[PDB]
């Protein structure tokens, strides 16, 4: 979408365009997922050679 | 061996047989070597629950 009338007035910081944020935000979670589990397997891990 | 004069005075803790030692000296060397693994084994996994 382009959210914004060509030639209005528009404020710093206004969303003027929005790409389609089908993959990146699919991306992300998917990164998200993966670091929530590397995540504790380490905190795991790091208890393990403690021992 | 028979380590003792028949008719003779033997004094109370007196060894007066010998029975061949060859396997017990083996099985007790066994036994420790077993033991000395579990008991490791054992010591280690009482800290590994404690966590």
């Amino acid at each position: 979408k382009r959210l914004f009338k060509e030639g209005s007035d528009v404020k710093a910081g206004q969303q003027l365009y929005q790409i389609d944020p089908a993959t990146y935000e699919a991306d992300y979670q998917s990164a998200q997922a993966n670091l929530a589990s590397t995540q504790e397997q380490a905190q795991r891990y790091k208890l393990l050679v403690a021992d």
